[PDB]
């Protein structure tokens, strides 16, 4: 069909920053996570390397995708697909050439795929403040992120869903640890510590004559993978403006819905969640200045000069959003 042909053509840009992820979601019948993960697994030869039966991979991916909520505007399967594809591009950075093993690459991509699964569209702080069952279960720390992991791993146990069935026990143990370490690091309360440690690495950076990063121990390797997926998670402002604006519309819709719940419960409305007292453009400029740019400028220093085009786009978008403020 024409739809399947245009989808295949759009997926040819899977190695590019700025993939038309929304168009892919439309063309695939709302299966962007499944089609993008499958495409990436084939591109990186991951099915052959880890002896993953294709039917098992597709069954797991469709199941995983089904557990992202279609009525959550931002934290859904499209966001997951976007973070997966963004991580995939970051893994191909010239400065990281042949740095990570196939198992580490698998861990980073898998972590990206499950990183927000079963997200309810409300923040950790909302869950803590409302005395939710999730916050009770997880003792108020990385409430959502612990839950995303638990769901992502539990789904491997469904019928014909264990994509890691042919890995050795050691490979499985290592992958599981890496995935947990990466997803727990997506908790925004850990952003400042992650960045501080990334800065320390940049200052003590070691490279070959070609600028390829030399990372020997687990601590340094997982730290780079944690920051990589965190960057991918916070990559919306670094994408072509047309895409970024759509992401902004989506997070604002989600935030406003949380604010509506807070208002009717008589709670203080969280920052950026009050639809009656919002400043969307000022908030984006603040998000870039205080969080996104500091992180991306540091990442850019680590892999200099490979991320220059990403940083240039971020600054272009910041300039545009600022121009919309009278
Ligand atoms: C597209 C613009 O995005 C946002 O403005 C934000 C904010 C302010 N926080 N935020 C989150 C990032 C990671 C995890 C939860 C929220 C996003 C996407
Ligand atoms: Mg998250
Ligand atoms: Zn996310």
């Amino acid at each position: 069909t024409e739809q399947e042909d245009v989808l295949a053509k759009e997926l040819e840009d899977v190695n590019k920053w700025g993939l038309h992820v929304f168009r892919i979601a439309e063309l695939s019948g709302n299966r962007p996570l499944t089609v993008i993960m499958h495409t990436i697994f084939q591109e990186r030869d991951l099915l052959k390397t880890f002896k993953i039966p294709v039917d098992t991979l597709i069954t797991y991916l469709m199941t995983l995708e089904d557990h992202y909520h279609a009525d959550v505007a931002y934290h859904n399967n499209i966001h997951a697909a976007d973070v997966v594809q963004s991580t995939h591009v970051l893994l191909s950075t010239p400065a990281l050439e042949a740095v990570f093993t196939d198992l580490e690459i698998l861990a980073a991509i898998f972590a990206s795929a499950i990183h927000d699964v079963d997200h309810p569209g409300v923040s950790n702080q909302f869950l803590i403040n409302t005395n939710s069952e999730l916050a009770l279960m997880y003792n108020d720390s990385s409430v959502l992120e612990n839950h995303h992991l638990a769901v992502g791993f539990k789904l491997l146990q469904e019928e014909n869903c264990d994509i890691f069935q042919n890995l050795t026990k050691k490979q499985r143990q290592s992958l599981r640890k890496m995935v947990i370490d990466i997803v727990l690091a997506t908790d925004m309360s850990k952003h400042m510590n992650l960045l501080a440690d990334l800065k320390t690495m940049v200052e003590t950076k070691k490279v070959t004559s070609s600028g390829v990063l030399l990372l020997d121990n687990y601590s340094d390797r997982i730290q780079v993978l944690q920051n990589m997926v965190h960057c991918a998670d916070l990559s919306n402002p670094t994408k072509p403006l047309q895409l970024y604006r759509q992401w902004t519309d989506r997070i604002m819709e989600e935030f406003f819905r949380q604010g509506d719940r807070e208002r009717e419960r008589g709670m203080e409305i969280s920052p950026m969640c009050d639809k009656h007292n919002a400043s969307v453009e000022k908030s984006q400029v603040g998000f870039i200045d205080y969080i996104v740019h500091p992180l991306w400028e540091t990442w850019a220093d680590l892999v200099h000069p490979d991320a220059q085009d990403i940083l240039d786009t971020l600054e272009d978008n910041r300039e545009w959003y600022q121009s919309t403020i009278p």
